[PDB]
DNA sequence: CCCCCCCCCCCCCCCCCCCCC
């Protein structure tokens, strides 16, 4: 029922087969897109298939309290041929947005979704937002015991695979970096078991000159073939645009 | 792996005549 060529053929140039379930990861510095590549993404997959959308539905979560809506209502009315307020809200009403607090309530909110999605069959996409939002907090309440620092997050990656395992799903991370090492820029701190669980990798960055920006690189790396390619974008007021 | 800063030195080198009872 799932296709993810036709999520992205950008991107997804070499993914065709019917997805049955897969994660993925978005890494970067702040302010190198990655919202923006969420709200694309989400754009593709909500808008009617007359404007050459998907017209399934979108599990949003929010972790550090960085969703807009102005910004997403935007974007879909500079997609759309023509705005109308009633095609703007049958667009929104196939997204659902939920705000965490701490690792625990991240879990039972985990614990609690499978209601809805039993409930709600044509949900094909679910993002969550900063999964390291959480990282320092947990590390120095778990003591100098590398078991006492990791429990929570086994615990969410657990029940994360068994939802997209289960309901044939898609999810998409995105992570900070937050630590250097002593051409990617990648340190791993992450949960081990949430290290092993990633099929696709992608990281940002923005160029340091300043050409007015307008110029964002991502290098995508997919561990099943180990193939590394280049990309190249742009984001304006209707969204992203691919260069 | 984790975060942010310091401070001056030292002297050189001469030119140029005027005016008769
Ligand atoms: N209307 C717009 N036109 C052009 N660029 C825009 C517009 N709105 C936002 N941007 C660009 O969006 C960039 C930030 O993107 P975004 O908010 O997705 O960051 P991010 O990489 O997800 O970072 P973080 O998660 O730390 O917030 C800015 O650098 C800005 O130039
Ligand atoms: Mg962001």
């Amino acid at each position: 029922r799932s296709s993810l060529k036709e999520i992205e053929p950008n991107l997804f140039a070499d993914e065709d087969s019917p997805v049955h379930g897969d994660i993925l990861e978005f890494h970067g510095p702040e302010g190198t897109g990655k919202t923006e590549m969420l709200y694309h993404l989400t754009a593709r997959c909500i808008l009617p298939k007359s404007e050459g959308g998907l017209e399934v539905e979108v599990l949003f979560i929010d972790t550090d309290y960085h969703f807009d809506m102005l910004r997403l209502v935007t974007i879909l009315e500079h997609r759309l041929s023509q705005s109308s307020e009633e095609i703007i809200k049958y667009c929104l009403g196939r997204f659902f947005l939920v705000y965490c607090s701490s690792s625990t309530h991240l879990l039972l909110t985990l614990y609690s979704l499978e209601s809805m999605f039993c409930s709600h069959p044509s949900l094909c996409l679910l993002i969550l937002d900063s999964l390291s939002a959480f990282y320092w907090i947990d590390r120095v309440n778990g003591g100098e015991s590398v078991n006492l620092q990791e429990s929570t997050l086994r615990k969410c990656s657990q029940c994360l695979e068994k939802l997209v395992n289960d309901y044939r799903l898609v999810l998409f991370a995105t992570t900070q970096t937050i630590m250097q090492k002593a051409d990617i820029d990648y340190r791993p701190y992450l949960c081990k078991a949430w290290q092993q669980l990633v099929k696709h990798r992608m990281f940002f960055s923005k160029q340091d000159d300043s050409q007015s920006s307008n110029q964002f690189s991502l290098v995508s790396r997919c561990l099943k073939s180990n193939s590394l390619k280049k990309h190249f974008f742009i984001i304006g007021e209707s969204g992203v645009e691919f260069c």
